[PDB]
Formats: structure tokens, sequence, C-alpha cells
């Protein structure tokens, strides 16, 4: 499966498009990266041609820039994928090309502690990874924290419970067991509606971050930087934390592996992340 189709299942054709796509925003895990957390050669080959044609490709991830650099560092070192500008921590940390934070949305400290106390009260504090600007922290290590470290490719430093109060954080990620994902998700959303964003971003990850921030806020700021109209931008993703940027832009692609809620928010449905998604996006929308 290597096609991109609209809501009616009709293939998108370049000659039918009246908008030049100048910039592509793409999620990392589950979108650009395959199940092996690698950039396929087909994708890599298309990204090279994109640079040649001056098409900007921007990462839009819940990850920090640091963990991203650890996963695709080889591609960054060869200047084949730029991390700046980039949208990180679900928009809460969005950088321009100068590494300046055009969005810097820290979590309120009272809310931080309330989330923390709540997590301990329901015993998911052990699964919590707290994100500062430069470092991540946890309170213990278990099979679920282990599972997080392996995929994230950047280990949190272990700290005591009392230390969280002194930290300035942007988000918390709960690497939960699959057997308490659904219920824990209800409790967080019930407890913290109109207080903080709650999203099941990847596998059994539950991320909490600034209520009025998301990836699409990052998209708007970066498009504004380069004087690019949103109509000349394209977003692609697979997760709940991509919904805002997929529905916010006229041109957006939900990869096949995405859920139905995610696909419905996107303008188009494309190949899975294991099927060289961005390669085909670049073909259809930018003519290679
Ligand atoms: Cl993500
Ligand atoms: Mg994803």
């Amino acid at each position: 499966m290597h096609e991109i189709v609209d809501k009616n299942g009709k293939k998108v054709q370049k000659n039918n498009l009246n908008d030049e796509i100048k910039i592509i925003f793409t999620d990392l895990d589950g979108t650009l990266l395959n199940s092996e957390n690698k950039v396929s050669e087909q994708n890599l080959e298309s990204l090279i041609r994109a640079q040649e044609k001056g098409i900007k490709v921007v990462i839009a991830t819940g990850r920090s820039i640091f963990s991203v650099e650890n996963v695709i560092g080889e591609h960054v070192k060869k200047n084949r994928i730029s991390l700046l500008p980039g949208i990180y921590m679900n928009g809460c940390v969005t950088f321009d090309e100068k590494g300046s934070r055009v969005i810097d949305r820290i979590m309120n400290n009272d809310l931080k502690m309330e989330i923390h106390e709540f997590s301990k009260q329901i015993n998911i504090s052990k699964y919590a990874i707290w994100f500062c600007l430069e470092k991540t922290y946890c309170f213990e290590i278990n099979d679920c924290i282990r599972e997080y470290m392996e995929v994230e490719a950047l280990n949190p430093d272990v700290i005591e419970d009392n230390m969280l109060e002194g930290l300035t954080v942007y988000k918390v990620l709960f690497s939960l067991p699959e057997n308490i994902l659904e219920n824990t998700l209800k409790l967080c959303r019930e407890k913290f509606s109109h207080r903080i964003n709650v999203a099941n971003t990847f596998q059994s990850y539950v991320e909490l971050f600034h209520q009025h921030t998301n990836k699409f806020e990052g998209v708007k700021e970066i498009c504004k930087y380069y004087n690019i109209s949103l109509n000349n931008a394209l977003a692609m993703g697979d997760g709940e934390n991509d919904i805002e940027m997929l529905s916010g832009l006229t041109h957006s692609v939900g990869v096949h592996n995405a859920s139905e809620k995610v696909k419905n928010s996107a303008a188009y449905v494309g190949p899975s992340n294991n099927e060289h998604a961005i390669s085909h996006v670049l073909k259809t929308f930018c003519d290679i």
C-alpha cells in the first residue's frame, strides 16, 4: 500500500492540487519512523530530494529534541534532517531555526504537584517520567520504565519524590502497563479536564501537558516564521497528539496505522509508517 487518498477514497493527484506544499510537518514515532524506529531508505532518499528542492521538513513530536537526536542522530549529523526549526513536547517547546523557543509553555507548579499527588494516590507515579527543558526524571525503574527507555533512547535520571517540587517541568509521560491504560486514561481526563491536555500518544504512553498548547500551535508559529500560509503546509501523524495539526491544516495525512479518530481528523489517508509514508507524500504533493 503506497497510495494517498481523500475522504472518498479517491487518490490525490498533483494536477488537482491548487496549493504548492512548501513545508511538511511530520511526527516521528509511528509516522516517519518504521516499527523498528528507523528511517527507511526510501524515505531517506525522498528527504534528500526534498532538501534539493527546498521543501522544508519539520519534526512534530512529543519527544524532547534531545531524545530525537539520539534516535535519528546519524541523519542529523549529515544535515539530512534538521531539528531546528522543530516542534517538541507536543508544541510546548517549539524552536525556530536559531534554536530560540518561539513557544515555551511550562506547566504551572501547583498543577504539577496536584498531578504528582494524584499519580501517587492512584499508584502510577512509579510509571511517571517528568520532563524538564534539558532532562527527564523518574522515581523508580521497572519493566514499564525500561520499555520507555528502550524506545525513547534516552534514560531519565532517578530522583526522590521530594525533588519534583523544585523542578520546572513542561510535561509528564506515564509509561503505563497496557492492563491499566484505558481506566487510568479516564481518571486523568475526569480529574483534569479544562486543566491540562491528556493524550494517549504512543502505545500505552499517557502524556500531560499545557492545556492550550499542541503540535498545531507549533505549526502556526513555524509557518509564520517563513511567511508560509497554512494552505501551503502539510501535516502527517498517527497519534492523538497529532489531531490538532491534522484538522487545523487543509492538507494533512493520517498514516494507515493510525486509529479511526486520527484518520477522521486528517484530510487524507496515506501508507503506514512501515510503507515509506513521507516518500509518497513528497511524490504526490511536491512531485518528488
Ligand atoms: Cl509523538
Ligand atoms: Mg506518533
